[PDB]
C-alpha cells in the first residue's frame, strides 16, 4: 500500500548497507537503488546487502537495471531471495518491458523520448502501479546538455514529459512520482518544485538527500464562481 | 452552424428559466447546464425547464451528464421533448463515449487524465463537432488542488491539455473551446487568456457569466522573412 | 551522412540559381525549396535550376511540396533527372505520406495539427531520417494569427509542437530540426532560441538567412547530486 505513505521517498544506494536504517527513518518510501545510483563494479556487492539488510518491505522499492540488460538479470536473481515486491524500472520503453517483470508490481521511470512516446502503454501494462520521470536521463538520451534554464525551471521538453507522465498515470489510476531536484542545497528551488508539484496532483515527489524530506512533506501540505470541482480542490487541500 | 456564430459561449444552468432570454441576448451560444451548474437535486426541475422554456436550436447546446450515469439517461430522455441536436459530453473519455450519443452531435468536453491521453481518439468519433477542455475538474480528478500560478497563469499540466485539445480538434476539423475564465471579476486575467487563445486558433471562449461576453468578443479581434503562412496570418487577422 | 554536417542548415529558394553557391559557403546543409519560398508561378523555372545548378547531394535537401499536390508529382520528375536522394516532406501527416516517397530519404515537416497528433507514426516511418517542426504554417493551419507572444517567446501550443517533435524523433533515432526564426535582425532572439534548442538535444536550426549561421554555430557550442547522466551532459558539452 504505496499509495498510503507520505509523499518523501528516498534513493539509497544499495551498496550502502550501513544507511539502510537511517533511509528508513529519513523517509516516508525508500527505493534501494541497483542501477544509475550504484557503480558497475559495486552492484554484486549491493545486490548482497539486499539480502543481508532488509528493510520493511511495504516500504520499500527496487530500482532494477533497464530491461534487455545482464545486470537485471542479475538484479531479479537478487531479488528471489527477499520480500520485496515492488521494482522501478529505468528507461522503462515498452509495456513488453513492464509486463516481464510480471508478478512483480513496477513503477515505471520514463527518461527517455521512446517511453514519454509510449508513456500511455507503459501505465496502462497490468504490473504498473506507478509512473515516474527522469529529467537527467531525459536530456542525456535526447543528447542535450541540461534539464535546466539559469534561473532552474525545467526546459520546456522537460515540461513536457512531466506532463505526459502525471496523465498517463492519472489516467490508469497510478501513483505519479516527480522528478529528483539534484541541486541539495537548493532548498528554495525544491520547495517550489515540489509545492508545483503537489498543487497538479503528484503523488510523490522522489529525493536523493534526506534533507530533502521535510522539504517535501512541508510543501505537499497547503499554506469568482465556484463549481463541484472547485470544492473538490477545497477537499483535498483540507486532506 | 456553430461556427458561423461568435466566440461568446455562456454556460446557463438549466433550473434557471427566468434567466434563459438574458442569457440568449447576452452571448453568441448559450449552453444549458444540466451537469456541474444544476444540484442534484434541483436536475429533474431543469429537464422541465428544457422542455418548457426552449432556446434557438441552432444557438444552444446542452450540457448532459457524463457517460454511465443515470442522470445521462434522464438528460437523453428529456432532450427527446425538445428541438436541440448537439449535446456537450463532460468528463468525455472514449470514443465509445462519444458514438452512443448519435445521431446528435457533440462537443466533448475532456476534463480528466483519460480524456486527454485519449483526445485524438474523442475528436476523431463520428458524431463530434467540438473539442472543450476544463481545468478545475482536470485538475481535481488528477488529485490536485489549483489549475493556477498565483499570478493567474496556468500550471503546466493544464497548459499542456489545453494544447492538447486544440490539436486534437484541428486535426479533425472540430470547433476548439477554451476553458471557463471562474474569477468573473478578473476582466484583465480574462483579457489576456482569450487574446492568447485567439491568436493560437481557439475559436470559443466559454463565459461563466454574461458579463465576459464582450471581454471574449473584443479579444478575439486584432488590435524579418514573410512566407506564405505569415500572409495567411495577416489574412486571419482581418477576417 | 547529415548528422555529420553542423547544426546550420539554410533554406534557398530554387528558383535563385544564382544564391545556390553562397548559399553552400554559408551554411552547413543547404535545403533547396520547392515549397513555399518560390511562387507557384516560379515553380517550372525552380525545377530547371535544380536540375541545372547541382549542390553537393550530400549536403543537400530538397524540399519538395505537400503530399496530394500536383506540384509535388512534377517535383518528383524534376529529381529523377538529379543526385539528390533526402526530400524535406512539408504538411507531412500520415506515415503514409512519408512511404509514398520511398525509397527516398524524408525529412518530414510537422507543421499541422493533424502531423502533430501524428508525430510518432510519422517519425518511425521507413524511409525517415528527421523530423522538422514550423511554427508558422502550424498556427496558419490551426486557424491563428502569430506564432509568437510579445517578447518574442513561443506560444503555448507552439512549444508543445517543439516538443513532440524532438520527443519523436528522438524516440525513432532521427535527426531533430527547429524551426526557424523570422525575425533575421533578431539576432538576440535567434540565440537564445538555438542555445535552448541545442540544450534539450536539437541536431539542427534551420534558417532562413546566411546571416543566421553563424549565430546557430556558436549557439550549439557551450560557454548538488551527480549522476550517470549528468556525466553525460558534461560529455556531450564537450564534444
Ligand atoms: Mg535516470
Ligand atoms: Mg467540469
Ligand atoms: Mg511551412
Amino acid at each position: 500500500n504505496l499509495r498510503a505513505a507520505g509523499p518523501g521517498w528516498l534513493f539509497c544506494p544499495a551498496d550502502r548497507p550501513e544507511r539502510f536504517a537511517k533511509a528508513a527513518a529519513a523517509a516516508d518510501v525508500v527505493i534501494l537503488d541497483l542501477e544509475d545510483g550504484v557503480a558497475e563494479a559495486q552492484k554484486p556487492a549491493a545486490r548482497n546487502a539486499l539480502r543481508d539488510t532488509p528493510l520493511d518491505p511495504e516500504r520499500t522499492v527496487v530500482r532494477i537495471n533497464a530491461g534487455g540488460t545482464a545486470d537485471q538479470a542479475r538484479d531479479l536473481e537478487a531479488l528471489a531471495g527477499t520480500a520485496y515486491t515492488t521494482v522501478m524500472l529505468p528507461k522503462a520503453e515498452s509495456a513488453a518491458q513492464v509486463i516481464e517483470l510480471a508478478p512483480r508490481d513496477v513503477i515505471a521511470l520514463v527518461e527517455t523520448a521512446r517511453g514519454a512516446v509510449c508513456a500511455a502503454e507503459i501505465a496502462a501494462a497490468d504490473p504498473t502501479v506507478g509512473m515516474m520521470w527522469g529529467a537527467e536521463d531525459l536530456i542525456a538520451t535526447l543528447g542535450g546538455s541540461s534539464s535546466r534554464r539559469a534561473d532552474g525551471a525545467y526546459r520546456d521538453v522537460a515540461r513536457h514529459v512531466r506532463s505526459t507522465i502525471l496523465l498517463a498515470a492519472s489516467a490508469f489510476g497510478r501513483l505519479a512520482l516527480d522528478a529528483v531536484h539534484l541541486d541539495i542545497l537548493d532548498v528554495e528551488g525544491l520547495q517550489e518544485e515540489a509545492r508545483d508539484a503537489a498543487a497538479v496532483g503528484f503523488d510523490v515527489t522522489v529525493c536523493i538527500h534526506p534533507s530533502q524530506i521535510p522539504v517535501v512533506r512541508k510543501a505537499y501540505r497547503p499554506s469568482q464562481m465556484v463549481d463541484s470541482p472547485v470544492l473538490t480542490h477545497a477537499e483535498t487541500m483540507l486532506r
